[PDB]
């Protein structure tokens, strides 16, 4: 399925996912297509910053749902 | 000065601070005002979560400016 990945700078983009994909897996993605390391990246959904071994189905993320992304550098 | 604070979640409160404060001393307001613990606060300006030791004036956070909370909750 896919989903959207926006940072709170205005850039979105697109991912392929599956529900079953853990938020580690989702890093990895977004890594592959944008080359962010995923030791700097925080995904958000509900207000909330995910773990990385629960899955987007236990957090009832969907086809065409939006997750926020924020980057810690240190 | 004063700074606004929201959630990705709709809700905004206003807070009291100095430059000088560190991101830190920002969270212990929050806690102060929200009852939220500072382990579980993330901080958030122009796409970057903020590190707790460097201060305001550091990320030139300044008046009127707003700053994103996420919350962190195992389980959650």
């Amino acid at each position: 399925m896919q989903i959207f990945v926006k940072t709170l700078t205005g850039k979105t983009i697109t991912l392929e996912v599956e529900p079953s994909d853990t938020i580690e897996n989702v890093k990895a993605k977004i890594q592959d297509k944008e080359g962010i390391p995923p030791d700097q990246q925080r995904l958000i959904w509900a207000g909330k910053q995910l773990e990385d071994g629960r899955t987007l189905s236990d957090y009832n993320i969907q086809k065409e749902s939006t997750l926020h992304l924020v980057l810690r550098l240190r």
